């Protein structure tokens, strides 16, 4: 009885399970690997830190390789709560990776809201925003330390680690833009807030020792990296209309095995909206409440799953002038290939369609040669704003291909593509085998 | 100092961790897999698209492989804030998958429901309500798109994607029944809405172009596919007593090596009502206000985790009049079963026991041949229902053995095993190995 | 067109894709492994159930191998809605492990406490309060059953499963000592709750029942397992000042290759409070509210993210009086360090240092030998406790070094260290291979 029975309970079916057995799962055996230790050391920062202006650091030789790369700040409120929107995020307005000169990598604040939307999830995707928010009803006068991780290429995998020690003639640096104005820190709307103190920076990079047997095959021998890059393009939003459904074909300028096409609408003036703002619950200033405006977000709350404040109403991308896919709704690139090739949720607002398999893993799975595609273009078809955003009733029971009135503020459309690139490193120095 | 001074540290401990590495963390060779592409391409579907009607699609040979598949619904709310509950879901009643004739797999919507319930988790479960669900507080009117993602064994993994082109001979359908009654879109309760839209229906299927190589491989070689179907008994749950403790013996009419049993306890009258309706938050039709009533649930909120509104007290498996294994508490087969093989979190209601290490892992790890046991029975032992329902004081304190005593609407039990089977395909046909 | 068209689009830079593949995505070959039948059997308690009593278990020899170990308390409230915080893993106040006379590991419930908000996460998390915890709002006199899982190295990972078989001439037995007090149980702060029933326990082991083939390898060879151990030292926290920023040294005694530190500031007086106590929501008895008061805690929500209430400022690890990294912020470890290796979210109030890159997975992946470290100390400087606690605007609205005043509270230092260890098994006897 009990287990002994059931093991009796053996058939011709059990042939193709357990017939002539190849593994056990009650006996695993672990690999030995190379002997290593970490320590996240320091950098120096050159150029005055504050607000709009550019500093850089060039990666002190410590150790062997180099792995993750943290950005601390130390900001303070000037509003109440709900009245920032990762603040530390958008402080890092952009970002650059240089080896011996030559631009590697090149990431974006918007990028980093981009990116945490569709590949943080869950309590990981909670404690980034801790890293990067006040997230505990914070009033003014709030100070607090945050973290912003850099996620180039060798800050995602130690398998990708940077070697220091291979690359002896080419000095690695980091570019950094801060900005300028930055909601419920420095500036509240248009509106400076008086007094509000000057950033504080430091930059902090893990690095990794090697052993002896391991460190002099690094020096010596050439190394290939696969490794990932950010291809970015701005581009201006086709005015929604009210009366009619306005379409958009977007020139697709991007190189390379790609593994995905991601983009978001935004309202420049606000951080992170990629929705219409209206008077519902977390979409606008006091929503439902006397001194409810659609003008002005709730700041704290300025993401939503509210696919009916959301602009795009369908979308297709075309290869030399035909359809690479049928036409799908806006709700199709922002829940089903999310759902399909990530397994999280990502906020409307924010697009996503994979070449890949599995997008967010390093391994490939399958890229699209934008290299070989002299013309690739983004077909827009945007809903008909004509929803009162001012009417609870109104947005919240309305159909498909229209949305608030509000959505004219979507003015900036970014198109992100992800490809891959190979990084040779021989001799002392580093380049990448593609330009284009 | 710092780093460097760790690696020194070294004794005959660190033999077992790091002597003779056979791997590195820092050098991770990927792997180069075959060239191909995806596109999701619209089928065409025949027979009326309506409430309570059968509708089919033979899948087009427009690629070489295919694997995910969504179906499209289009519906309009009857009901304000929460009087839906999956309605994107309860709408595609059973979905049967046919090759060349035969009969594959066939799921139903209460599965779906007991699937999210147990292998669904986190923001992926949540993102799965956006796609069959309204989530946003959505008022009478509110029209949105729906994605319901099929579930069988070549839509899990591309590993086991179908291969279209080694079935020349063999046409691959889908047949769908639509659900009648919907609460909250065409009916609230037992009474119809007036007005309410007939739904709209479209089917998606992703399709894998292949490279020349890898394409005559597929069209010329026999295949062999190790894949999962579905086992479904549905059996009528003995009346429980507000005085005695109900016992019932069901006789499981299970084949095939069986991953693991799932089983609930549900209403029919509600879609997923697991557990018995109360006077506490989320646990009835105005629940904790003068409109409380337990006749009828809290629709957008029909699920709980509140062990003490399920009515299972005790169960255990017999194998040929012996124990499998020694009874254990319902809350057993609901926390602990999920928590030692999935991780994630089942609400109340929904009853698991695995023969598997990983149950939601497709790669094997251990079942048991139904087809060997003449005799297999699940025991069955019910709590007192004799818990005052109205009474949040009664519901929230109270003891084990005890339940709400509107659990006597759990009428039906419905049991599912999820085996395996070997589906061989040569000849430009595909078929089962084993019918039972 | 469509999918085919984008195969064509073939390039130079595809051959480090897909030139020569060497895997394909779309032909998965699954593993056959041993055929094997798990059953969970209840084991023999020796000794008294009760608060305060120590109680023994001898596992008995019913399989050939052992894995998951879950222990079932059934308790009684005594109080109502938020009263109680982990009542179940409390009562579980240590746990020990021992093989033929011999300890291999032994836990405390500070470290469950510890290990939960370190390395469990999302879904999986809630579902182990559930396990531990009322979490559905219920009062006085509510009866639940609890499962407390069991962590050492066998629980964890069936790969490093115990072989009673190979262990014929040594018993293995757990050791349980059980809480005297627990809130919301049988005491109220430090009144006894009148009335107030015994707990019962129940003992359940995983066993698996091997095939004739495994079955003889397992009893006639011998084995060596990569396991995991505790290491756990209680010290004072040195009394923080309201007017300067008070500092400490711990020297550290631990051994063997270790993986992480982890460690935490808990005031004695209340099960899990790492943190200050402060009049705002959720952090003090009735906060908020006419009634609120900083010595008592909202038990059932005695957990924050509030690094604001954290006690430490910053802190370092010297090896023989050398610095082995650069002094960091409090928030650094627990923030940065758990979303550089564990990808979840702990709560303020718990640190850690990681030697590893992936602390959670069994397989090492970096370790420190302490075995080998003559003088290792943990320097802490903390913040200065002058934030009047009482004051919500004096909480919500501070800087980094400072917190609040109740934070003097935090007398206990708990430091656990995770380290690898060798299980050697032959002619029916197992044995550590290192003792220190
Ligand atoms: C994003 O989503 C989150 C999750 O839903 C929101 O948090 C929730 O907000 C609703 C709460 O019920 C829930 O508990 C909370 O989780 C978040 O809301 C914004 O941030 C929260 C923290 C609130 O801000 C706090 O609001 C209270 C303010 O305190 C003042 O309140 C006055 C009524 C008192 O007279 C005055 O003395 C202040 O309080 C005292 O100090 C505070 C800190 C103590 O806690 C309190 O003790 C109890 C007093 O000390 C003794 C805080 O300064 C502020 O940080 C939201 O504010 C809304 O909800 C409050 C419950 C309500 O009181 C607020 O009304 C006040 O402010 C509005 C203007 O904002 C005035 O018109 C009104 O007269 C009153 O003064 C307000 O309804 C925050 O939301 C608001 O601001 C946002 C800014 O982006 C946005 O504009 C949003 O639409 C607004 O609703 C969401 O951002
Ligand atoms: C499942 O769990 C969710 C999470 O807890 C619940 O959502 C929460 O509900 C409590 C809120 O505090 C919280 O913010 C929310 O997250 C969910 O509850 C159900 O769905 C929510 C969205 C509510 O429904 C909305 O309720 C308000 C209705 O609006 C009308 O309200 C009247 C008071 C006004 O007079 C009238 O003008 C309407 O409002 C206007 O229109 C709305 C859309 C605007 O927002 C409002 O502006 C502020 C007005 O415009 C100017 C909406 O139609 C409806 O969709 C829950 O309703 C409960 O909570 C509300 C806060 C409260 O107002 C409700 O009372 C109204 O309805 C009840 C009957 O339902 C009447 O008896 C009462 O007189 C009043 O008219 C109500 O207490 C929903 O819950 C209810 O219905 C469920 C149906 O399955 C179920 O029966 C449940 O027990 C009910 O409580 C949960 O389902
Ligand atoms: C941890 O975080 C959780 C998430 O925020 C908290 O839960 C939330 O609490 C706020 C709610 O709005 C929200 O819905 C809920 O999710 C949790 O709070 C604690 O636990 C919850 C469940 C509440 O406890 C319940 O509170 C109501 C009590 O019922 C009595 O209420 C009286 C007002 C009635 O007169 C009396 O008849 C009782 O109610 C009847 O019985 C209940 C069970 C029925 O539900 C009710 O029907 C509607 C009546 O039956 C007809 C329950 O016994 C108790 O379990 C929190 O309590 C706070 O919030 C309540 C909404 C409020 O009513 C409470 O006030 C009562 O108690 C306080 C003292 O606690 C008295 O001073 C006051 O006069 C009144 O009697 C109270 O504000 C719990 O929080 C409190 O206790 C904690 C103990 O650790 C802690 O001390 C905390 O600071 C307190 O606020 C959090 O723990
Ligand atoms: C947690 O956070 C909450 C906010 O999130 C805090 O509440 C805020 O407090 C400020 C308010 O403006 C705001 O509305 C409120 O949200 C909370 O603080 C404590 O709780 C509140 C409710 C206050 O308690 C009340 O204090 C007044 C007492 O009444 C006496 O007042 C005298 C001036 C009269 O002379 C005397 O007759 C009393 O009044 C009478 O009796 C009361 C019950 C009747 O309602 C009233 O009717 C008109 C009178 O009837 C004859 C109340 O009993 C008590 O409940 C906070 O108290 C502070 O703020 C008050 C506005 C202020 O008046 C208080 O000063 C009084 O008490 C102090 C000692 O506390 C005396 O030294 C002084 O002479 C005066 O008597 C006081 O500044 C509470 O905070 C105090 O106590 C806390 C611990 O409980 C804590 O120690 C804090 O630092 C103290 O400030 C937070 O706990
Ligand atoms: C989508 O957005 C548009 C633009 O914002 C919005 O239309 C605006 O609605 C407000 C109105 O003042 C503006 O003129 C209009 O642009 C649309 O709302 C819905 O469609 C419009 C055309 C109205 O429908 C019409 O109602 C009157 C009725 O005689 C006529 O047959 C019908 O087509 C909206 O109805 C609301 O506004 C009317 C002015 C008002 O009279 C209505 O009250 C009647 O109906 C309600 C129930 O709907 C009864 O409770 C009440 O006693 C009375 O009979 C009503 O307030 C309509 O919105 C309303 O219906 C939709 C679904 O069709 C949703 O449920 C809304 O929540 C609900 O307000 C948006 O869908
Ligand atoms: C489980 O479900 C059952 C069935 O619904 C429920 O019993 C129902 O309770 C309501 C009552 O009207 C029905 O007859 C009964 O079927 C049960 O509740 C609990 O058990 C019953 C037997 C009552 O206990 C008895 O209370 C009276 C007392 O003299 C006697 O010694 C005791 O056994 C429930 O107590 C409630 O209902 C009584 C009618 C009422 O008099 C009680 O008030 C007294 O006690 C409360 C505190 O419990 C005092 O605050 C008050 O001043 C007065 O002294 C009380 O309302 C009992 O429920 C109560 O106790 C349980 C734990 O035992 C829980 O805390 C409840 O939340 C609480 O209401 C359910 O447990
Ligand atoms: C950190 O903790 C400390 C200790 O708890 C706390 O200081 C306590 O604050 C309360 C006060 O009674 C105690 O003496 C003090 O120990 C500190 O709070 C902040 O710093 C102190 C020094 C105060 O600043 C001073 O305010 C008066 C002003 O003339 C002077 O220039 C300024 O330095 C706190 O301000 C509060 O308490 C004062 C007694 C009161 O007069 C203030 O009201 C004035 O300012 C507020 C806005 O700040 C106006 O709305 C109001 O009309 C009036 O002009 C005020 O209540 C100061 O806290 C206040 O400011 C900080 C940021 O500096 C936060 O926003 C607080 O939320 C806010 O209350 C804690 O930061
Ligand atoms: C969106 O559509 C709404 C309904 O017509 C308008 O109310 C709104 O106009 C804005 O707000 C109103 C109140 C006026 O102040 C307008 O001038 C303003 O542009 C539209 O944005
Ligand atoms: C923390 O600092 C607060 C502000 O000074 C004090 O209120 C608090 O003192 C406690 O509470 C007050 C109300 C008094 O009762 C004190 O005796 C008590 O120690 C400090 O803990
Ligand atoms: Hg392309
Ligand atoms: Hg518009
Ligand atoms: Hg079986
Ligand atoms: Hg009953
Ligand atoms: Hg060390
Ligand atoms: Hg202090």
């Amino acid at each position: 009885a009990g287990g002994l029975s059931q093991l009796v309970a053996y058939g011709a079916q059990d042939v193709y399970l357990t017939g002539n057995p190849q593994i056990t799962f009650f006996k695993t055996v672990y690999r030995r690997y190379t002997n290593f230790a970490i320590e996240s050391i320091q950098q120096t920062i050159n150029g005055s830190v504050g607000f709009g202006n550019k500093v850089s650091t060039q990666i002190s030789r410590n150790g062997d390789l180099i792995t993750d790369i943290v950005v601390e700040f130390v900001l303070t409120k000037g509003g109440n709560g709900g009245t920032t929107y990762y603040p530390a995020e958008e402080l890092l307005q952009d970002v650059e990776l240089e080896i011996g000169g030559q631009r590697i990598d090149k990431h974006y604040n918007d990028w980093f809201r981009t990116y945490d939307a569709l590949f943080r999830m869950n309590d990981d995707r909670y404690n980034y925003r801790r890293m990067t928010d006040w997230v505990n009803n914070e009033l003014v006068g709030a100070q607090k330390r945050f973290y912003v991780p850099l996620i180039f290429f060798f800050n995602q995998t130690p398998g990708l680690a940077l070697p220091l020690i291979a690359l002896q003639y080419h000095e690695v640096k980091l570019y950094f833009t801060l900005a300028s104005q930055v909601q419920g820190v420095n500036y509240n709307g248009s509106s400076a807030i008086a007094g509000a103190a000057q950033p504080t920076m430091s930059v902090w990079v893990d690095y990794i020792f090697l052993d002896t047997q391991e460190r002099t095959r690094f020096a010596q021998l050439p190394h290939e990296y696969l490794i990932e890059q950010l291809q970015f393009t701005g581009s201006e939003t086709a005015t929604p209309s009210a009366t009619t459904q306005a379409s958009q074909n977007i020139r697709l300028n991007f190189n390379h095995p790609t593994k995905y096409l991601a983009w978001n609408f935004n309202n420049p003036t606000n951080y992170g909206q990629y929705t219409a703002l209206a008077n519902i619950p977390g979409a606008c200033s006091g929503a439902g409440t006397a001194a409810a405006t659609v003008t002005t977000p709730d700041y704290g709350n300025t993401g939503t799953y509210n696919e009916q404040l959301a602009v795009l109403d369908s979308a297709k991308i075309q290869l030399n002038g035909q359809d690479r896919f049928a036409t799908r709704k806006g709700s199709y690139f922002n829940k089903v290939q999310p759902y399909q090739s990530i397994g999280g949720v990502t906020p409307a607002g924010v697009y996503l369609y994979s070449f890949a398999l599995k997008p967010a893993g390093r391994q490939p799975s399958g890229t699209c040669n934008f290299s070989r595609i002299d013309n690739a273009t983004l077909s827009l078809t945007y809903k008909t704003c004509s929803i009162d955003a001012t009417s609870p009733a109104a947005v919240l029971g309305n159909t498909e291909t229209v949305t608030a009135n509000t959505a004219t503020l979507l003015t900036a459309l970014n198109i992100y593509a992800k490809n891959y690139n190979v990084l040779r490193i021989m001799s002392g120095m580093g380049g990448l085998a593609y330009a284009n």
